[PDB]
């Protein structure tokens, strides 16, 4: 199926165009992902400059699809079998306290490539809050994610919560609202109800001199 896209290793090129309260900026990432395993590891660079938003509050933007699912699931993969066309996936994600962002993006196969092509547009932020002031830690609280079949969208949504570390203290709450539905007219697997489960590692790389984020991410269905 879209399955047999993912048995191996599978290049990713990660695209991202952002306005956030007029700051215009993008991100490009490279990496692969290994969905036998879960695996992703990424490095992003912001082309742009200075990147105006903290690192963690972009990760959920910048592939389900790589999730293991163990075989007693594979039948529930509506991100793979949505392959090679791909899915768009859409999001908004309310920080509490502030703005938002609204992104939106197409998942889908460029020859051998896995590529993940979002607009992102934040409004609405406090100039000196803890997103555009840059107040947040430099690491990640994931969470899990409940895929919840949309019959009508011939897709699958989803609502979660994203806890970010506040520096000193405190966490600033993400509250997600996700849809997601195929670009192709092929036949698609809607799921049974499930969760999705991660876990993220954000680094550096000390060769790099532009504003960056390396991510390393394993992400498995139950």
């Amino acid at each position: 199926k879209g399955e047999e896209l993912f048995t191996g290793v599978v290049p990713i090129l990660v695209e991202l165009d952002g306005d956030v309260n007029g700051h215009k900026f993008s991100v490009s990432g490279e990496g692969e992902g290994d969905a036998t395993y879960g695996k992703l590891t990424l490095k992003f660079i912001c082309t742009t400059g200075k990147l105006p938003v903290p690192w963690p509050t972009l990760v959920t933007t910048l592939v389900q699809c790589f999730s293991r699912y163990p075989d007693h699931m594979k039948r529930h993969d509506f991100f793979k079998s949505a392959m090679p066309e791909g899915y768009v996936q859409e999001r908004t994600i309310f920080f509490k306290d502030d703005g938002n962002y609204k992104t939106r993006a197409e998942v889908k196969f460029e020859g051998d490539t896995l590529v993940n092509r979002i607009e992102l547009k934040g409004i609405d932020f406090k100039e000196d809050g803890n997103i555009l002031g840059h107040k947040l830690e430099y690491n990640y609280n994931d969470h899990q994610v409940y895929i919840m079949a949309d019959k009508q969208k011939n897709g699958i949504k989803a609502n979660f919560k994203i806890r970010h570390n506040i520096e000193d203290g405190g966490v600033q709450l993400a509250d997600h609202y996700q849809q997601n539905t195929p670009i192709g007219d092929g036949p698609v697997l809607l799921p049974d109800n499930h969760y999705l489960f991660t876990t993220s590692t954000l680094s550096k790389d000390p060769n790099e001199k532009r504003d960056h984020m390396v991510l390393l991410e394993f992400v498995t269905a139950d």
